[PDB]
């Protein structure tokens, strides 16, 4: 008969007024390779300055995200890794944060430097955006299979 495997799935960011938020809140690990299952999120800063971002979660010290305090300069995108434990699994009440503010005019982007930005920047300016875990569960299109593709 007809069969097959694997699907598709549109890609969306969320377009922030300071730093995007890639991807927007939909965070899938598990790739398609049988390696690591590690999630990368993707900060492009639209503004034309620096923007210090941070990233946060319910469990900090279950999923091993780094870079989780920098900066990224205007006009260029920044990647930051998500890899749980080894040992437990991703879980569904789990939820990331990332933060972005605007920054001065001429500002490092070191632990210092931030930590003084952090100090200025208003919770008000401080743009955080909250991320969700697709956890995945019986991959299939709901009984049975049934995809193709655009192949050749």
């Amino acid at each position: 008969g007809s069969s097959g495997s694997s699907g598709k799935k549109p890609l969306s960011v969320f377009k922030g007024p300071l730093l995007h938020i890639s991807p927007a809140e939909e965070l899938y690990f598990g790739s398609i390779e049988s390696g690591e299952k590690k999630t990368l999120i993707v900060l492009t800063n639209v503004t034309k300055n620096i923007v210090a971002f941070k990233v946060r979660t319910t469990a900090p010290e279950k999923y091993r995200v780094k870079p989780s305090n920098s900066s990224c300069d205007p006009g260029a995108s920044i990647d930051i890794i998500v890899s749980p434990h080894g040992g437990l699994t991703v879980s569904a009440q789990d939820r990331f944060l990332i933060m972005a503010a605007e920054m001065e005019q001429s500002s490092g982007t070191g632990p210092a430097e931030l930590s003084q930005f952090w100090k200025e920047v208003p919770r008000n300016k401080v743009m955080e955006h909250r991320l969700r875990c697709h956890t995945v569960e019986s991959s299939k299109p709901n009984s049975l299979m049934l995809s193709g593709p655009s192949s050749g």
